[PDB]
Formats: structure tokens, sequence, C-alpha cells
């Protein structure tokens, strides 16, 4: 099997174009570069420069006032010195987000439209190849808790797969890297293209048609992760989700994204 | 922004002093020292030798009959050798507890009353001043399930942030570290003070007028933890954790305790 | 105490022999080896053959499907390279199997079988010794969902105690040590037993009258580890629970395995 991370058109997807190769992708892989899907290095370049000055010429009490009270870096601005000076981190959803001034919620409103607008319309495909109707319906199923982080930097990650249904990111010597055909592979960034990383709940809505595959990074640069995670009633079958592998300690025939996770979104599981 | 570790008299603060100071300091340190609240150096010394006591010259039977079956260290002793070579550990609670004999269970019950006592005094005031009352009323709140742990030693610890109400902290080089004002300042022993850090819990029922900040052990010595940390039943409002930072996967608009971090308690959360 | 790691004849304890010595065993050591279960050196040997022939000389594509789309190691194969130049696994349960042929499928569920049978059999005793009947009876309590990894290697895993009601452990220098008697000692190989670790769910079911040993791997080899897991709906009082160790967050007098542990199964729990 061609170990090779393909690449993929939006756009084609939608017009039923390469519907073999697509779903042998999600199978045999589960990642692979989005191009068409409206981002590009310039979007991701206007929202780069205001973070970054933001981290670099933003004081300790504007940055104050765009930290959350608890450090999960769910939303707002994340860090003998700190671990900023690791890396920084800014995050943001759908709604009660921490933007430090016009401009930049402007600038990012827009960047987390785009963002997912392209998780919902590729997730949306990758139902569609596998012939997959969510219980409650697509519509509903991919109106769910999505979670922007951008993080600055001046092994790593330790090998996992994402818990999200997609993953699309975008970066600026090659850190990320992710198991194919057995082996850790590559994943340079492409100007004109987003990366996507098909999560755990890909596999489990799809029964199983979908590889959610572990990646981590290998040992200054900037990346972008968009998790497009399920809502907590998305429900799904029980007996489905331990035929495709799913080790879940649940007890009757459906249950809840929240039954199965908890009561705390969990994006990574170590592999 | 003074990154100066506040002190505060408990006595003071239940006269209604410094309220402006004590609201600022919850809000943008989320820890500061007590004082006048019943724990003193002394205290600490009598529990302190006597278990120190049982550590050095306790045989490996009397050890016995107070470890848990379960290595939880949730009560009674907890440690090519083994890790209590490393360091050992006695914890205990309101009830069902392990005590190795006479003099040691009137020491032990009289420190951790105290250190309950002034917890929730703490606790209270920390409530007052944000304007604070928990569902259900601010006593059924503080009748919670407080965990004390005391560590007899020969990075160390991992940065996280604790999911407590309010953690009290005694000790005997500075090796406690916490995060204020986007660094990492040290958090000396204080013979006439206890250390007080926020929880998570603290930000959650007061809608996130209170931080939980994040803390680490930097690289012989004791320390005396305790954790007061909420019932299972504990209520609040979902979309309310979602407005102060908490990622919650819960459905519904309310939720307890025991729905967000499940069956077991987590006192810390890495960060 | 005498801190040797005792052996056990199945046959003799279900012949209601050293019933003394068994419970002082759960409750001070909660680990021992087992003889005359039907499970030797030639058995193992069978499917670690076919097993290592697979990991050796099976293909990329034979392997991949028998690969689940998800890397949880709950069943079939698991893994500049990979982690399978580190460790490849091969897990199995009572359904949903990933078998890569007829031979194997054979000698696989035949060893499987005799692992749950050993593993049902030592638990019963665990039981009857401890004079112990789960809420709902034994049989319903030890049909349940037991999990079978066979791993194959070319410090390495921190100290731990399983969450299984009962482990058979079976090996191929002494890498496992386990905790006694306040040490961590040798757990080599005995090609007439099997290494039997006590779990959690054995001290809780009993009401804390057994052990859950720490164990863990010292600083090529091959192991075979059985996990005896409780259903889902496994249910047990809340204030016993709190009486042996539990930390439990359980609103209300009974509870079930997945209020406790969540809706995915966890194997184990670091101390
Ligand atoms: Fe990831
Ligand atoms: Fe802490
Ligand atoms: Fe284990």
């Amino acid at each position: 099997m061609d170990t090779t991370v393909p690449t993929f058109s939006l756009a084609e997807l939608q017009q039923g174009l390469h519907q073999d190769e697509f779903r042998r992708c999600l199978r045999d892989k589960g990642l692979f570069y989005l191009t068409d899907c409206g981002l590009t290095d310039t979007e991701l370049k206007s929202a780069k420069d205001i973070v970054i000055d933001f981290f670099e010429h933003g004081s300790e009490a504007e940055k104050r006032a765009v930290t959350s009270p608890v450090p999960t870096m769910r939303r707002g601005f994340t860090g003998t010195g700190s671990y900023s000076d690791y890396s920084m981190c800014y995050s943001m959803g759908t709604a009660d987000n921490l933007f430090p001034s016009g401009d930049f919620e402007r600038i990012w409103t827009q960047y987390f439209d785009r963002q997912y607008t392209a998780s919902r319309a590729v997730a949306r495909e990758v139902l569609r190849a596998t012939g997959t109707e969510p219980d409650g319906g697509v519509e509903a199923f991919l109106d769910c808790e999505p979670l922007l982080r951008f993080r600055y930097f001046p092994l790593r990650m330790a090998p996992h797969y994402d818990l999200s249904m997609v993953t699309l990111i975008q970066q600026t010597f090659v850190s990320l890297q992710a198991e194919v055909g057995g082996a850790f592979t590559d994943l340079p960034y492409r100007p004109d293209a987003v990366l996507v990383f098909c999560g755990a709940i890909a596999t489990l809505v799809t029964g199983g048609q979908v590889k959610a595959p572990r990646h981590h990074v290998a040992a200054s640069r900037t990346s972008s992760v968009f998790f497009l995670r399920p809502n907590a009633d998305f429900t799904f079958s029980v007996p489905l989700a331990r035929e495709c592998g799913f080790d879940v300690s649940l007890d009757g025939e459906t249950a809840t994204f929240q039954d199965w996770i908890g009561g705390n979104y969990v994006n990574i599981r170590r592999a």
C-alpha cells in the first residue's frame, strides 16, 4: 500500500469525485491534506500576525483581561519565568470568547468561521462517503462544540489519537508526524492546504469505516488546531461501538458522548 | 500589578476588613497566606513529630494495620526497596480513618479538626467576598468531603491546579512555586501562617470570580495538604461553567460535581 | 511477615485446602502463583509461536486486516519506524475478535478459553475464601468482560495497581516486580504456574478483604496479561467502598462499575 498522505480537493469531493479513493483513504489512513476549502496561507497569515503581536507586544495586563480564571486553554490566552517562555496559546469557540481588541476579534471571528465551515464540510463528506447518518441527523451532529487552539512556540508530545470527529491543522524541519502504513511519516506544511486528522468520533459514528491515526511531535513555529467535537448528547449504539474497537464500559444498547467520555471534554487519548 | 503573594488575617476578614484587596487577590492571583486561623507551627509540630516517629520507628506490622487494601492515599499509611524510600504519606478525612495508636489519634483528630475549621472559614470568606450563594446554601456546601494528606520526604511535580474549593498547605531552599502575574514565584514557609491555594471549585461556584493558580514543586521536608472538596451532589449551572472556562461536555442546564468529574475524586488537573 | 510470594494449587483450593493461608495471602499480599489451573508452558508455547510468527513474518496487509480503526489495543494487532519496533501487541475478548487465519483462531480461542476458565475459577475461590456474595450473585459477576493482551518485545512501566477482579500473567533477568511487605520483589517465570495479581475490584467486592498490590516493570520477552473485569452494571455499596479506601465521589448508597470508572474501561491506576 502506498504510504503517501493523500490530498483531496473539497470542491472535487463535493462534486462526487474520487469517492473510492476517499473511502480507502479514510479506512486505511484516516488523514489527508485538503485543498480548495477556503483556507490558505493568506488567512492564516492575517490571524497569525495579530496574535503573535499580542504574544510579543501584549502587556501582562491586557493578557490578564483575556485569561480565564482556570487554565483550561478553552478560551483566551494561556501560558523564574513561566511556560509561555516555552509556548503561548490562544483558544476560542462558537461563544464565550475573550478578545483583546477590535481588530483582533474581527480577524479571529472570521478565521474561526472559515475553520468551522471547512471542518463541517469535510466532516460532511466523510459521512456521505461512508453512507453514514448520525442518530439525530447530519446537521444536528455537525452543529457541535468546536475548539480552535493557536500555539506560538519560541520528544515534545507523546503519540496519541484525537477524540474529535475531524481535526484541522495549519502550520507555518518537519515537526508533526503521523503513523501511516505502520510508520511515522512527516506532515510538512502546505500553504495551499489544511492537514486533516480523522478522530475517534469519525470511527465511532461511521461504524468503524474511518481510522483515527496516531500522531505526535518529533524532536520557532506556530500551529492552529481545530477540533470539530460532537455535542454532549451525541448518541450511538453501544454494541456497534464494541464492534470497532471501543473498550466501552456502558450498560444498555445506546449511549451519549457524555456517557462515554464523561463530563469534561477530552480531546486526545495516548496510544 | 504587584506579583507579591498577599497575606490576610482570617480574623480581619471576618471583621469585614480588606474586602476590596481580598476580592482583587482572589480574582488576580487565587492564592495567599492566611494568619490568625488557629493554625501555627506549634500544632503542626505536635502532629509532625508523632507521624514522623511512626514513619521512622514504626514497624512493618504496625504500618500494615494502618494501610488500606488499595493504595489510594485516601486514608492511612502510603508508600529493592519501595517508594517510601522516596516519600511516605499519611491521609485522613472526617471518617473511616486508620490510626496507629491512642496518642496518634488524639493529636491527629485535633489537627484535622483545626485544618477543616480553618478551611471552611476561609472558604466562607471567599464566598462572602464574591457575593456567592451556592445552590443548596453555604453550610450544606461547606459540610463536604475534605482530604488531609501529610507527606514526609527523605522536576518533582508537574504544573497543575487543584480541583478543590480551597487547599490549605503547611510546610517545614523553597520547594513549592506558584504562578503569579505570569511567573512561578516562591512560596516559602511561614510558621505563623498557612498557604491557601484557591481551586477550580472556587472558580466554578463563584461564577469565575476566583482564579485557580497553577503550581508545582521546583528542583528533607514535610508538607501537609488539606483539600476542601465539595460533595458529589454539589450542583451548578452548566452555561455558567462554560462562561468561566470550563470545557464541559454536559447536556442540560444543571449538573453535579459527580456529573462533571466522574465517580472518583480527582484532586488536581495538569496545566 | 514472610515476604515470599506464595504458590497455591487451584485444585487444592477447590478441595478446601489452605483456606487460612489463602485468606492471609489475599489480605496481606494480594498476589500469588497458581498451579494446576489448566495453564502451563505448553499451551503458552503454542499460542506464543503462532503469534510471534505473525509479528515477524506477517505482512503489513495481513496485519492491517486485523488492526482496529482506533488504536485501543482492545482487539487485534497493535503497534522513521513505529513503536512495534519497541513492542507489538495482540488482544482479544469473548467476542468481536480479529484473527489472521484458521490455525491462529483455533489456537487462540482455545488459549483464551483456558485463561478465562482459570481466571473465573481462581476469582471464584477468592470470593468463597472471603465469604463474599456479589450483588446479583457469583456467576452473574464472573460472566463478565475479560481482556487478554499478548505483547512481544524486541524504567519501562510506572508503579500501578490493576482495576480488575484478578489479573492472570504468563511470561517467557526478572522484569516484573511487585510490592510485597513494603518492597518491590521479583516475579520470575514459572513454566508450571500463572502469576495472579488481585485487582481493585477484588478489594471492593470483598469489602476490603483483598489487597490490590502495586507493581511495575524494572529496567527480548513476551507477556500474556488476562484482565478479568466486571460488567458495567456490577453494583456495590458506596459506604462500603469508602470503608476500604476508595475515594469515591458518588451520591447515593449504591453505584455501578460504570458510575465509578466511567464509560470506558480503565485497567490500571498509577500509585
Ligand atoms: Fe492531536
Ligand atoms: Fe496542588
Ligand atoms: Fe498491571
